């Protein structure tokens, strides 16, 4: 998709743990976090602290049922999301961060640390915009 | 200040726990969050977070010592931050920020929470563009 509110926000799994990315869709800027499980709690957590950032109109994902705990509602209520029906279950950028983070992987001793210094080098990385560049590009032009 | 790298990065204390707060000068847009403990590895975790998501050049604190560990010396190295020596020790985003939080702490039950929610009321406030949108302005015309 293209529109410049729209989300993507995934669950991935790494060395026994979860990490969170969220996708700007229109810019392949990305947030993620290693959290402590995969609750709704932590989701609705990471959704507020994301809308707070960037302008966030809507969410998809690819597991529905992320998105049915009450909490998770609450903070999609509170916040003014909606959940993104416009784009079609049948990017990859669980394996591209993952191939990055196993880049990293010894420059950092636990995996959260890892994770972040995978998502500085995939924003930064100009292929000629970086995703930090883009996303900013598109919503400034967004607002004027 | 008013150089568009320019954060300033400090903690608060409410009910008991540590509020970490980073303030892009130039905007006033904030981020923040409740941290289990005020640590060299909370901070440095915060600041390569921080780094991945906006061209962070140098950062400013009022506690200095925050930034004598080891820890967060090597997030630093790794992300390329400089400790910003431009501004003097002689804003107060901590009282504005705990206000918003005052207002809003019945809203939600955990203070990380109502936390998240203050941040989005302050990014979202105009008064007249918004510290959000302020943000985006300043980073895509310094990139242009
Ligand atoms: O390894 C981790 O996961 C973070 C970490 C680092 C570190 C911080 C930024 C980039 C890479 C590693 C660290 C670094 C030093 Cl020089 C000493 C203790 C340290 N202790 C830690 O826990
Ligand atoms: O109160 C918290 O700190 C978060 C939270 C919320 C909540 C989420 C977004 C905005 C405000 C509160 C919640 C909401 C519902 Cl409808 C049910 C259980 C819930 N349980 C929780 O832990
Ligand atoms: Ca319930
Ligand atoms: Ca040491
Ligand atoms: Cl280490
Ligand atoms: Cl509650």
């Amino acid at each position: 998709d293209c529109s410049p509110g729209i989300w993507q926000l995934d669950c991935t799994h790494l060395e026994g743990k979860v990490i969170l990315v969220a996708v700007h869709v229109a810019s392949g800027y990305i947030e993620a976090e290693v959290i402590p499980a995969e609750t709704g709690q932590e989701t609705a957590y990471f959704l507020l602290k994301l809308a707070g950032r960037w302008p966030v109109k809507t969410v998809h994902t690819d597991n529905g049922s992320n998105f049915t705990s009450t909490t998770v509602k609450a903070a999609c209520w509170w916040a003014g999301i909606k959940q993104e029906f416009g784009i079609p279950y049948n990017e990859s950028m669980n394996k591209e961060l993952k191939k990055i983070i196993g880049q990293v992987r010894d420059q950092a001793e636990h995996l959260k640390t890892a994770v972040q210094m995978a998502v500085f080098i995939h924003n930064k990385k100009r292929k000629g915009y970086s995703a930090g560049e883009r996303i900013v590009d598109i919503i400034a032009t967004d607002i004027q």
